[PDB]
């Protein structure tokens, strides 16, 4: 009789997963979406969200916690726990120590989705579509300019990638190193880029509206799957370079305010069930935190070393460190020069 109000992200879920949820348990479930951590976070810090669950960032629902904004999860209520991955709750721990509070949903990584035949026919046929040189070196970026880049409206994610590309540490806590050569690199390659938007380079890449573009990998994968399903000749690629790139771990939470808790626990262990995660990876080109998923996801999907990257290239992958007031404000206030001019 009671309801379930889930905030998650954009084309998040596989279409039938909450149908498929309401059927086996009677619970109707009320879903809406969001496409930005600020935007969820505003709705967290500013009062009541009116959800019983939601989908922060891992690196954001840390700052969240310091809040008190959410409910720690009763493990108990969610006897699944066990199909996750161990090694990815290691990680998901240094912003939520010990696991008490999200429950790990998908991950991906912050790379390069690109045009394969303009990036081609721009830089040619050895094009460096393995390393960051592509997107954040000047002269390929000026080439690059009269076919279209895009970069995330992400200050936290830009600035660890350049930081790392400049060989600094991905999160350093020297605001010289933000207002510095990392404000020097932007603003050389600034000239070049056409719009600062985490959303918008998906159908711009699908559509062939731009050739290369930041944005996270499982987008770029969606973008794609939108290229080739309306065979337009459009092909998108993406590449997590070789000099490394950050990782994300999106996860489920429980405010602190929920209503329906009992329901929420139900829809939890519902996504930890093995073949309920795996065919949301199938629709949504993520890959999920579920260890006893993985060998029912499709092949498609599976196989692809963009979504499911090997160790190889894991082992180089960073992640985001919550950064003090200072770092967060000059981090912010050299974001904002930088996409002016
Ligand atoms: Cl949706
Ligand atoms: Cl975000
Ligand atoms: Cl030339
Ligand atoms: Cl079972």
């Amino acid at each position: 009789q009671k309801t379930l109000h889930i905030y998650n992200w954009s084309d998040y879920i596989a279409p039938d997963t909450v149908a498929n949820f309401e059927k086996e348990t009677g619970i109707k479930v009320v879903y809406d979406v969001f496409d930005s951590n600020e935007v969820l976070e505003g709705k967290l810090m500013a009062g009541s969200t009116g959800f019983d669950l939601v989908v922060p960032s891992a690196s954001f629902l840390e700052r969240q916690l310091t809040a008190g904004v959410f409910q720690p999860l009763d493990k108990s209520k969610l006897p699944e726990w066990k199909n996750l991955d161990p090694e990815l709750l290691k990680l998901v721990a240094k912003h939520d120590p010990d696991n008490k509070f999200a429950m790990p949903y998908m991950w991906a990584t912050t790379g390069i989705g690109y045009n394969v035949d303009k990036v081609k026919a721009v830089l040619g046929e050895n094009a460096p579509v393995d390393s960051w040189d592509l997107i954040l070196k000047p002269e390929n970026l000026e080439k690059l300019k009269s076919c279209g880049v895009s970069f995330l409206d992400a200050p936290e994610e830009v600035f660890a990638t350049v930081l790392n590309y400049l060989g600094k540490d991905p999160n350093s806590t020297k605001a010289d190193d933000y207002t510095g050569p990392a404000t020097d690199l932007l603003l050389k390659l600034r000239p070049n880029i056409r719009y600062f938007h985490s959303s918008q380079y998906i159908n711009d890449l699908a559509n062939g509206d731009i050739c290369v573009a930041i944005g996270w990998a499982g987008d770029v994968w969606q973008a794609s799957n939108r290229a080739k399903e309306a065979k337009n000749g459009v092909n998108v690629s993406f590449s997590i370079p070789k000099e490394g790139a950050m990782a994300f771990f999106d996860v489920f939470a429980m405010p602190a305010d929920a209503k329906n808790k009992d329901e929420a626990y139900q829809f939890l262990n519902y996504l930890l069930r093995p073949d309920v995660v795996a065919h949301i990876s199938d629709h949504v080109f993520y890959a999920n935190a579920n260890k006893a998923a993985t060998p029912l996801v499709s092949a498609e999907v599976r196989e692809n070393p963009g979504i499911y990257p090997p160790a190889d290239v894991r082992a180089k992958l960073f992640t985001l460190k919550v950064q003090d007031p200072k770092i967060d404000r000059v981090r912010t206030r050299a974001w904002t020069k930088v996409k002016s001019g």
